[PDB]
Order: C-alpha cells, then structure tokens, then sequence
C-alpha cells in the first residue's frame, strides 16, 4: 500500500495463493485478466465477497472474469477481497526464495513481476 507491494502464500498442495498491489502510470485503462507462475499449473483471479442469504450477512471466495485498473489508478488484491488462487503445485516450496509471475491483461499485455514465498 505506497507501491507494487505483492507476495506469494506457499503449501505442501494441491493449492495455494498470490497477491499485490497494482497500478497503472498510462492514459488509457488497465484490465487484468490473470496471471501465470512456475510455482503452479492452474491459476485464476478470484474475489472475496459479503453475500446475503438468511437475510444475514456470508462471506466466501470465487473466481472473477477480471479486474481492471482506470488510466493513473490503482487497486490492491486484498486477502478479504481480490487474489489469485493457484492449482496443481508443480514446485514443491521453500519459505524465503520468491514467484517470478506474468501478469496477464486483455489484449497483447502481460507484465513480469518477481515475489517472495511466504510460508502459511
């Protein structure tokens, strides 16, 4: 929350998580549409939510299409909100090295960052 500030939460398998704040220096918008790692097979954009159903309030994780981004804007995938679940852990994980991760938007974009391994 003041950069690109992200991580990666490990796990023995089959799942695990990523994360970051992300920001957009251009004039037209930013959509982002996934992104793609060697410490897992399938990944995916996902929300958190509250939802009502006993009329009182629940609260869960799901996939997204995407988030976006507007032109000199920022967001924060947020653990009570926005993230990537990851799926089939092709590494098994050590605490203290880092994800390199690209980024996917809509179109001919993807954005390559590097992250460290939390383990949790």
């Amino acid at each position: 929350g003041s950069f690109t500030e992200g991580w990666v939460r490990f796990s023995p398998g089959p799942n695990a998580a990523a994360y970051l704040t992300l920001e957009n220096p251009g004039d037209l918008p930013l959509r982002l549409v996934g992104a793609r790692t060697p410490v897992a097979e399938r990944v995916e954009l996902h929300e958190t939510f509250m939802r009502e159903v006993e009329g009182k309030k629940v609260m869960g994780m799901r996939p997204v299409p995407f988030l976006e981004v507007p032109p000199k804007g920022r967001v924060e995938l947020k653990p009570g909100g926005y993230h990537f679940m990851l799926l089939g852990l092709k590494r098994p994980l050590k605490a203290g090295e880092e994800v390199e991760l690209d980024l996917l938007f809509a179109g001919g974009k993807v954005l390559k960052v590097v992250l460290p391994v939390e383990a949790r």
